[PDB]
């Protein structure tokens, strides 16, 4: 559906604890958790294809996909992985994933636009769920 937008974010919650369960150290928690307070998200959607470019002050990372196919990425932490992006509804989508090398926490995100045009993004990382909302520019 209409995904495509430039996304700007509002609300973080849970995204330290996120990443503690991923091992990263607490002074690294509180920068990311700084840096995520800039951040935004450009969507291009066609059909079931999907370009997404996470940029935040100094980063900015790309993501192609097309639902049902398996492409790769990198978790939040950084960590390669191989991932697979379901729908789970009209406008939700679910991609699991699985480490390229070593062992870890289970990860994974969910993308949904809500009838009142926010994007929801959540990041789960074991039994930690981090959520984040956006709105249109
Ligand atoms: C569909 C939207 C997706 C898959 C968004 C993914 C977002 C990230 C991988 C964000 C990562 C960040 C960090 C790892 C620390 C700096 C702040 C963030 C939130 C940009």
């Amino acid at each position: 559906p209409n995904f495509s937008g430039n996304w700007k974010i509002i609300r973080s919650e849970n995204f330290e604890e996120l990443l503690k369960v991923l091992g990263v150290n607490v002074m690294l928690r509180k920068i990311a958790v700084a840096a995520a307070s800039k951040y935004a998200v450009e969507i291009k959607q066609e059909g079931d294809t999907f370009y997404i470019k996470v940029s935040t002050t100094v980063y900015t990372t790309e993501i192609n996909f097309k639902v049902g196919e398996e492409f790769e990425e990198q978790t939040v932490d950084g960590r390669p992985c191989k991932s697979l992006v379901k729908w789970e509804s009209e406008n939700k989508m679910v991609c699991e994933q699985k480490l390229l090398k070593g062992e870890g926490p289970k990860t994974s995100w969910t993308k949904e636009l809500t009838n009142d045009g926010e994007l929801i993004l959540t990041m789960t990382a074991d039994d930690v769920v981090c959520t984040q909302v956006f709105v249109r520019e």
